[PDB]
């Protein structure tokens, strides 16, 4: 359930863990 953005030297992305 939890969506987490993870962003890395400019990269953003959402991660979904449940």
């Amino acid at each position: 359930r939890w969506c987490f953005r993870v962003c890395y030297r400019g990269i953003c992305y959402r991660k979904c863990r449940g």
